[PDB]
């Protein structure tokens, strides 16, 4: 309801624990992802909490409003579009995102969906090519986990 | 949501995929678990979809009505009390459960909670000790996963 958690795992070395907390009409996303290459990595909620085929079965970006892909600060974005996390030289990205569109309740609830961190930076839907309007050219899914209710 | 899914894993060899489907006011639970010892094994929805410390962080049986532990056919049961799955001599359990109390939406939704399969049979709350009324003496948590929305 007010707190959620996600453990991201994959076939490679990328892992992390993400926490979610409802604050006013926002959700605060914190935690850290480890094992990344230094630099930016796309970071989105995908539609399905389905880990039967790794991160592949998570489906596309959570997009209940049928909008094009964007950055978290854009009006035109998927609900799940949380932009980029940035990993330091040691491969650690400290996640600190305050987002007004995702929710832990109601129609926009991300409970039971999947958090995904990507191989490449998210171009935030500015590129204008076809792939940018769906995924932001973030490339493959390095690690993922199902978003669960937390104590 | 009308469909849900769970991938079970643990520290040992126990693995399986559980599927959930809403039909009217019931949820149909199906799937398979391998790597179990022969015989019965407790099978419950636990409160938190928190895998940060393996199955230990899932918390207790999901219990919004503050009842004692029981079997799924009892009124005096936890919402998460789905009884026993049964593994054959080869360690394979076929899951086939129809339950009217768990739900995939609303107040008793198990989306974002944790499915857990246990070391020992669930005595269904009729073991005669204080432990029976809490866990059914199912023992340790062999494998678990967070319940996610499925396509
Ligand atoms: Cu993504
Ligand atoms: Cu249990
Ligand atoms: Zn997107
Ligand atoms: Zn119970």
């Amino acid at each position: 309801a007010t707190k959620a958690v996600c453990v991201l795992k994959g076939d490679g070395p990328v892992q992390g624990t993400i926490h979610f907390e409802a604050k006013g009409d926002t959700v605060v996303v914190t935690g850290s992802i480890t094992g990344l290459t230094e630099g930016d990595h796309g970071f989105h909620v995908h539609q399905f909490g389905d880990n039967t085929q790794g991160c592949t079965s998570a489906g596309p970006h959570f997009n209940p409003l049928s909008k094009k892909h964007g950055g978290p600060k854009d009006e035109e974005r998927h609900v799940g579009d949380l932009g980029n996390v940035t990993a330091d030289k040691n491969g650690v990205a400290i996640v600190d995102i305050v987002d007004p569109l995702i929710s832990l309740s109601g129609e926009y609830s991300i409970i039971g969906r999947t958090m995904v961190v990507h191989e490449k930076p998210d171009d935030l839907g500015r590129g204008g090519n076809e792939e940018s309007t769906k995924t932001g050219n973030a490339g493959s899914r390095l690690a993922c986990g199902v978003i669960g209710i937390a104590k």
